[PDB]
């Protein structure tokens, strides 16, 4: 058996994007929106990586009001996915600051 | 050993993002951007499963230059990630439209 990933390394990402954004926002049953305390739990345990390597977890914060673009105070599919992008562009920075020849064959 | 995983499901899928990225973005060897036949083998490899459930390739055309804010013909870091946020959210959709209480316990 040679395909067993029906989906690729970016769709199981997208996949596991969907489970952690799914689980933490279906939290709050609003409308699968990760709501500030979800967030809060969330980047504390699912991004504790960042997080606590920040400072204080008042960037929780300013992630979450920078995210919302809903305006209310949760983050949505696209807005989690917004701050996705933000984290990747981090720790790809951290490969364009180390080795970013992740040229694997 | 409870802490096998270093990286969370975000983060993996974030450093995912960054394997893919970087294998088909490190063809073309501009500044780490994924060129337009880059991304077409990218996107008919890695994204078959949206790519082939289109219709034609013309699309990976739409999405390139969608996604293309650098206006080069590539697709950087945040630019592919802005995509990742059009396919978790056509994905998430696929939930939504499915069975979006993906409340892992």
């Amino acid at each position: 058996m040679a395909k067993i990933s029906s989906p690729t390394e970016t769709e199981r990402c997208i996949e596991s994007l969907i489970a952690v954004f799914q689980k933490y926002a279906g939290k709050d049953g609003y409308n699968y929106t990760l709501s500030k305390t979800e967030f809060l739990s969330f980047m504390n345990t699912e991004l504790a990586a960042f997080t606590k390597n920040q400072k204080d977890p008042g960037v929780l914060d300013r992630m979450m009001k920078k995210l919302d673009t809903n305006s209310d105070g949760q983050l949505d599919f696209s807005e989690f996915l917004n701050l996705i992008g933000g984290l990747a562009m981090a720790c790809h920075d951290s490969f364009l600051k180390a080795v970013p020849s992740q040229k694997r064959t």
